[PDB]
């Protein structure tokens, strides 16, 4: 049963789903806790984004979240704080197989992200650290030969520059998906982070269509359910539909307001 | 400003609200994290219960959640894992002023809980450690003289025996409130933690009435608005209306379901 | 897949193996780390003992080691620091289903350990916290109804007194297994923790025979292959065959020595 | 009362004091603990420096120190380990509003530090992560519109090069203060980290005067009380007058020596 | 060098100094941090008290502070949160050799504290875990045979009752020292923790004299040089002369005040 | 005795041994725990490598491992995640004296690593942070004057490029040792991380010889005992002969298999 566990441990199920065109519904994890990560792994999402960029996580807290999520069907995706080969290698070492790389502005940057995930001759990943959690400390059979094909690289586009360069980014082998950051894009476009303007929505919708038609997976984070459904209709394949901190804050506020109202009606 | 900060830090605002008969709406905290504690401290609850009994908290995690909540209006209440004077001493040292003590079965046990929170001659609290976070390392003026009156002891009744002893429990000086846990009571009564039976509900309602009419604050953990209003109309004063882990799981699941994940 | 995950999470596979009479080979975990726990969970042991008694673990570190081990076939067993119902409640809340309870001296103490793991009417476990990791925050269907039967209580006998009381201990319903710690027994018997004396070995062997013949599982911690086979031939069912700290120190020292460091 | 809390949470009180010319007396925090941070927040300092450069802190320990200090009147300032926009954004995300940026050598570097703290069009800060502790998870009203003006950027000058470039650094909009590192400056000047030589003191004093006369706030760390008072007389506005580790070590040593002397007098 | 390291690690240098009648100057550690513990280990104190009773420490933080202090000449003493054999066992396992046991009221309790630190037949310490940090994972040669004699048990007297029982406490074999906490005693005596009353001071001085004249070491926590010299002249042998949290707060405040912050 | 402790604390014993030509046998630490570090410090190795590159460590966990190891005879060496002066300075601050710097490709990079460890005029280390654990919070007498000479810089060569540049790397003053990464070298040479090919072994053996004959210390990590002995015979001076995670995994698997076999023989 150890044998079968390790055989099964290599396959990147999120990647397989993207390649099959199966839309994957996700939740962003900013609570930076292995405890809430496990709780949320039971909620039914296809994927969970462990945010190493804008939540107080580091390689060690990423590791404990991966350990928490492991037995659940929900698949982990990890965002490093930047497109940094050193950060990427440390994340791969602890077992990350799907990366959401921020601030990818052009094809050279996209290529650098891909190369950081692949062993020679395909990239610059060091074979010497294969013995970490990535290969389960040398228990996954034929790990070195199998690893490159199971890496899934998703690049974020969040500026006018990146949109301009989207066709060349799409041409990069090993870019499996392209994620759009709508608030950052809006801000770069002069709309102050409010994506609900025609010019911003036009840019977003056109990019989703272009990514999908290039044979790659479009992604986006959108807390507005109606917009999320629109992006799915346009062929988006990895759509994060909320953020754990927001879900918690908004549910808690709604609860305090409703019951607070009851206390006030009894004791004016 | 420091002097004014410290002069203000001593007052137990939760206790003052209970004594004024102002109902207090609370949320249970089982996420055992200073980060979600701060986030939830901004949501608008009157009180937050840092659960040391059934969440993976210890004195250290209670400390950081107290630090996180401190600047917010929401008031922290801590549940130790048992009515243990040592555990109570440690929670007080880190700055806990309102305790929710589990499994208080009789007046002797209620008295023991109270005595654990009070300096001599009123109790057995060791003055040794006035110098911990409780006195802000000896910055709160007249701390020793002021501390006993700002302690707020709430006792849990969870069994048929505790219910039988309620009148005697209510007579214990220093018991400020009595909390009923409907699930545990239902379980002890034979209804497998399902509180939605007339016999359980009858026992709960009568207890709330007795507690309030004795001049003490009734508390309860509930999830239904209409039942909450009913317990409020019957005099309940510290009503916890959800649990952080549950709120998060249910919101998350509802969201995933809306997309057919 | 979530529904199927949760339906499967309830079953105590270790308990099922003991009841089927399948010997289970274990490793003691004293490294008190979720990282080495995961590494060791892949090594091929049937069970891993997360030691809360003689390693620097607490409920929080037990939790993270349970999360680390979860996806592997190796089954976790947790040793609390004492036969304490509060500590037992907390370990159960974080998801412990198999307990190794130290210093059980008599049937009363064995019964107390069992009762601590069971909901009413079978025990004193508080239903209050079905909602912790134990029920996966209320996702495991019919958790309350199913939990008691999946709890596995193993009691340690460490003294001459415990040995004298063994027949009565074996009669306690809900005692699934009895573990003998050869070092502590040897110490109590006057042999300074050296178990390699006929009198100690005679006492150990007879206990294993009595336990198995009563229909319960014998357990022991040993390091020698031939002695392990002997205890297995005598009916032992949960045999721990090393300790992580020892394995690591001895491997490290042997390596350094081979280079004349 | 939540409402009023969040309204009050936005204002950078340290910045306001600097702009008003009110000298601010500070303590350096290198103990890297939220517990001693809270203790020291009660001591009466105007500001506390959470040192992310030369103490064993990271974004997560910075967060817990900010949470500890929050209810006290003492204001937190955070030093990142370098002038790195990625580190700066993570610090801003967890709620940092005043940054002390090390090793700023020229105006381009000073400009880069400022831009890392401001949303478009003023800088390169991403609006997408406003939902972290910075906006108290979207509770601070009009956070995006208010954030830029409450950021306070202090740049360190600690080399001959930086002194040479001081006039241009002073010309950078959004540089609110310039901190002098006297030991590093001394070392760069050939005086081996001992600042008590005329040439080093001349450089330091002249820079304080120049910074203040440019309309900006001078800062410095100085454990020598007499020098601290001199720098204040010259118009310095954020003066750190000790370091927690040093205060603890020196107080402890003095205590052991005095009582040790007593034990020795009784038992020669 | 390893063999020589381990041969040297067993010796309790603090105990040896007390037995030689060499006064030992100490600092209380409440900062609950391995980093400040190391810093303070270099300051020149003979001993450092890692407070498990009134600081937010647990067995894990005690462990890291022991590791931090280890290479320095200053010797660690640990205060458990209570006279609890389980807590004592856990502290010993991580390598504690000198215990300061709070709230020892009578000889029975003193004997219980001693017995908790000793292997059979001298006590009830479980040999099971010689293999933890205490034996350096079985590297200290002849650990089991040597451990009992290197344990140093110091008991706290905090009440009028404990004072009455002092003669009997002093007669307990294995009580190496008796510590008086002036604040708690003052509190029990009716003086609200203010030890600067003749009646309290009279009781303290007489106790120090009785302890030393019985052949045991007196200890106390004080802050005044002249009072320290007086207690030293009266025979005190382990004198704590400040508290880390207090030293830091007072130094910090004095500094801020000098600049009119 | 404090005095004598601090006098003794400055000397880098690992460096002294390398300079004396005494071979030093090491173990790699990837378990990222101060508890197992202390355990392993008692095992008899000359040195222990605290891996900040490919294990889930950070400056703070490095600090706790240094504190754990301190009283033992085994000497700590720390690998930062990259040749980064900011990371290097933080490691030096917490008391690191021997650094194993990854991915050093040429002499300029080797020089940069050395300079990051030395105070002016020899390098760019800041004197201002000498007051951290490095000087034991200002207790080590004459720390500033003594520090440079006790720093020990070991550079990793792990590519064909680095091998090409080895003669120039050897010429860099302050490079005390050169470590060869055999699996990474093999991968860069087209042999897929398996070092057991003649061309890879020829490269490795020749480099060891060249490093030693230049008057510098050769190093390598090799879990194969027979190869380790060959490299020692060729004059290697710091040879890591295993990895803690591997030793633990392999010992545990052997144990489970042997006793599992016994259970199976009793209960077929």
């Amino acid at each position: 049963t150890e044998n079968l566990y390790f055989q099964g441990a290599m396959e990147n199920s999120f990647k397989a789903a993207l390649k099959a065109g199966r839309p994957q519904i996700g939740l962003w994890l900013g609570l930076s806790s292995s405890y809430s990560a496990e709780l949320l792994a039971g909620a039914g999402f296809d994927w969970l984004l462990i945010d190493g960029e804008h939540a107080p996580n580091n390689v060690q807290t990423v590791l404990t979240q991966l350990q928490a999520i492991a037995p659940y069907p929900s698949q982990p995706v990890v965002r490093p704080s930047w497109n940094d080969p050193v950060q990427i290698k440390q994340l791969l070492d602890v077992g990350t197989q799907t990366l959401l790389v921020p601030m990818v502005q052009n094809a050279d940057e996209a290529r650098e992200a891909v190369r950081a995930t692949r062993y020679p001759p395909a990239g610059i990943r060091g074979v010497g650290s294969a013995l970490a959690r990535a290969s389960r400390w040398n228990r996954i059979p034929d790990y070195l030969q199998k690893a490159n094909d199971q890496m899934c690289v998703l690049v974020q586009i969040e500026t006018r520059e990146a949109m301009k360069n989207l066709p060349q980014i799409l041409d990069v082998e090993g870019v499996d998906g392209v994620f759009i950051g709508p608030a950052d894009l809006s801000a770069d476009m002069g709309y102050a982070g409010n994506p609900q303007h025609p010019e911003v929505q036009a840019a977003i919708e056109q990019a989703i269509v272009q990514i999908r038609e290039s044979g790659k997976a479009p992604g986006i984070l959108i807390a507005n359910e109606q917009l999320a459904k629109r992006y799915l209709e346009l062929g988006a394949l990895f759509v994060a539909v909320g953020v754990d901190t927001t879900l918690l804050a908004r549910a808690a506020e709604a609860l305090a307001a409703r019951f607070g109202a009851q206390a006030t009606a009894v004791k004016p």
